[PDB]
């Protein structure tokens, strides 16, 4: 159940096909949820995104606290900032040198059957 560093695995490669890879580091993403001034929700915005302070260096922003938040689009939204929620992730690397860092689900024993 529990998947370790240095373990053989079977996950999605770029290319979307699964591929054995393996494990080379558990990693820890944090995630930020706010709320835009138009009501949307993101979940997943990187604490680098908040563009009104300065989170990689001072932390989240307060619970409901104001702040710009630049989009996938380059553009820059108004917002409140909901919570922060660290995830353990996984990044991988198959046979081919490339890595990606995924979730849980997406990773696989060699034992068990896919999907």
């Amino acid at each position: 159940q529990s998947i370790t560093a240095g373990q053989k695995v079977i996950s999605k490669h770029k290319n979307g096909r699964f591929y054995q890879c393996e494990v080379v580091r558990l990693t820890t993403e944090t995630f930020y949820e706010v709320n835009f001034d138009d009501g949307s929700f993101s979940d997943n915005l990187y604490p680098e995104d908040i563009v009104s302070q300065d989170c990689l260096q001072f932390g989240p922003p307060a619970e409901g606290e104001v702040v710009q938040v630049r989009w996938t689009d380059g553009q820059v939204y108004g917002a409140k900032f909901v919570a922060s929620h660290p995830i353990q992730m996984y990044q991988v690397e198959f046979e081919d040198g490339s890595q990606l860092v995924v979730k849980r689900d997406d990773v696989y024993t060699l034992d068990e059957e896919l999907p």
